[PDB]
């Protein structure tokens, strides 16, 4: 059975990483799955329905690699966009 | 759609969930922002033998606790996940 003692930060940092990114129109969804003492994440951004989808990518792409970067106890971080007309 | 009581409502959740009686941990938390609202699915690890009537009861002490403290939560859902340390 997973530990889940980090889940609170995990959820909390990647969240905060997400919703003040470039391009990000407000955050869909957020789910957090304990395996071992870590966090499997996967994060949903809404972005603008005719942004270029080289360019959505770049979004998505630069927030994984930030999540990555700063947040302890993350194991494997997947980033989905959800378009929006605007 | 502005997403900004997300942190609360997943740190909350996820505290009343894994101090709850028959609760080995969280597996998985999901939220999702929805109007003004956030959907929320959690789902716990119990004692694989506990009885269905039991488990059924802790699903619900917990979804009932949840919306009775967390504010901008709607259509909270609590699942089971079975595990036999035996």
């Amino acid at each position: 059975v997973p530990r889940g003692s980090h889940m609170n930060d995990v959820l909390v940092d990647a969240y905060n990483i997400a919703k003040d990114s470039q391009h990000v129109h407000g955050v869909h969804y957020i789910r957090g799955r304990n395996v071992g003492e870590d966090v499997h994440l996967d994060i949903n951004i809404y972005v603008d329905a005719d942004l270029k989808v080289f360019e959505s990518d770049l979004v998505a792409d630069a927030i994984r690699r930030k999540i990555e970067a700063e947040v302890d106890h993350v194991r494997d971080v997947h980033v989905g966009v959800t378009p929006v007309r605007i």
